[PDB]
């Protein structure tokens, strides 16, 4: 395959479901490189766990941490690492309220080269056991021999589009990393990279983060085709943030409107947005502990009913995943009957304006208010002008991209609800036998 796209493992679905998955030992393994150092960005870290996932050969090399976390929060996170002098860290300034550091990301920097992870699990025990997480592994990028000179860079320009997320840090320990980018050949690359820093950006600027970014480069780099306003739009994500009294304050004007781009020139698009039900919570392996993981409350969800109408339920059985919940976050663009795609993004940003941005200033200006990063599948970065949806995930031309998910989607029931993670449910017990008390 092309598309280096994976699920990670889950335990307790039956070994072909897990054929082809991920676990971060696999990525940390010595198979895929002679590691040297490694920065890992993430929200929530257990750093006692992650230090064990790294090969015993490996636990000693440097490794930065890079994290959002403020106070006491920082206090502890500063605590779990003093035992491990090879741990270093870097807190990803949020100068904006209310925002989060969510990008997922690890740089793997080998004696052969390096290696780029985008994914969507934090790094601790539960994210990697039973929940449906997505990774993008990059090619093992060579280094560029000192004293060539050659821009190393994509036809997608991932090589500088990754130093301009970097360089929104600000942050000494990254521009190491920068460096180091700087120094491999990143040419093979077939992805666009889309990410989120907090800011007010203006001008030009609009165009380089955030829902933005993504219609920038569906103007330039998709082609609109007939009956386009058939093809809908599928969001699914893992929370879902305050987006308004209704649709038209930023969900179908501006949200939408972004992700209805094709191409360069001049709305009835279906949208469905897929979200666990509670029921899809309470009958998942994990039960009602894997709602802790969705965290969706209800003074937000109280002041927005009308976006229920919107959800449906969550269903993997193409990937033998209906019961493993989602944490990973995807949007995408099938045809009506959903044998094609235009593009497929995976990234960490959920449905909310702290992660795409919402525009203030008379539409001048785009607010974001947190981190988030996530990559592009375009067809034309293949050669292709659309992707063929592959039937069976683990099943069987290479050139059908691996939708993690069943289609069409299915709408929730007169009689689901959304998942909402701060009240009770005490009708009916979970799968193993215990009911939800926040
Ligand atoms: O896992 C995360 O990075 C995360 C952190 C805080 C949230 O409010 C939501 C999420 C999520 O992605 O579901």
């Amino acid at each position: 395959n092309p598309f280096q796209f994976y699920l990670t493992r889950v335990s307790g679905v039956k070994p072909k479901y897990n054929s082809g998955a991920l676990h971060i030992k696999d990525i940390l393994s010595p198979l895929f490189g002679t590691l040297v150092s490694s920065a890992q960005f993430n929200y929530c870290f257990d750093v006692d766990w992650l230090v064990k996932q790294y090969p015993p050969e490996f636990r000693k090399k440097p490794i930065l941490l890079v994290h959002g976390d403020k106070r006491e929060a920082k206090a502890h996170l500063h605590a779990q690492a003093k035992p491990y002098e090879n741990i270093s860290l870097c807190q990803a300034k949020l100068d904006i309220a209310f925002g989060t550091h969510h990008t997922k990301m690890m740089l793997l920097l080998y004696e052969e080269g390096l290696r780029v992870v985008i994914h969507t699990s934090n790094l601790i025990h539960a994210d990697w056991h039973q929940k449906t997480q997505g990774i993008w592994l990059s090619p093992l990028y060579p280094r560029i021999a000192d004293g060539t000179h050659k821009s190393g860079e994509s036809p997608t320009h991932f090589k500088a589009d990754l130093i301009s997320y970097l360089m929104a840090y600000n942050a000494p320990s990254l521009k190491e990393w920068i460096d180091v980018i700087h120094k491999h050949d990143l040419s093979e690359t077939n992805v666009y990279l889309i990410g989120s820093t907090p800011g007010r950006f203006q001008g030009s600027q609009k165009d380089n983060w955030g829902h933005f970014r993504l219609k920038k480069l569906l103007k330039d780099h998709a082609s609109s085709m007939p009956n386009a306003e058939s093809w809908p739009v599928v969001g699914q994500f893992s929370s879902v943030g305050s987006l308004g009294a209704d649709e038209s304050k930023w969900l179908c004007s501006e949200f939408k409107e972004s992700m209805l781009t094709l191409g360069k020139e001049s709305s009835s698009v279906p949208l469905y947005l897929i979200y666990p039900s509670v029921e899809n919570v309470r009958t998942s392996l994990e039960g009602y502990p894997a709602g802790g993981s969705l965290p969706y409350s209800i003074q937000t969800a109280e002041k927005q009913n009308w976006l229920h109408s919107y959800f449906h339920k969550w269903s993997a059985e193409t990937s033998g995943r209906s019961n493993a919940m989602p944490h990973i976050k995807t949007y995408m663009r099938p045809s009506p009957d959903f044998s094609k795609i235009a593009w497929f993004l995976v990234t960490s940003a959920n449905l909310s304006k702290a992660a795409w941005g919402a525009l203030e200033k008379n539409g001048t200006q785009l607010m974001i208010r947190s981190y988030e990063l996530g990559v592009l599948f375009l067809p034309s970065a293949f050669g292709l002008d659309s992707f063929k949806v592959k039937q069976k995930f683990f099943a069987g031309p290479m050139a059908t991209f691996p939708v993690p998910y069943d289609l069409p989607p299915e709408l929730y029931g007169s009689k689901d609800r959304p998942w909402i993670w701060n009240i009770p449910y005490v009708k009916a017990p979970d799968t193993h036998g215990n009911m939800w008390v926040p």
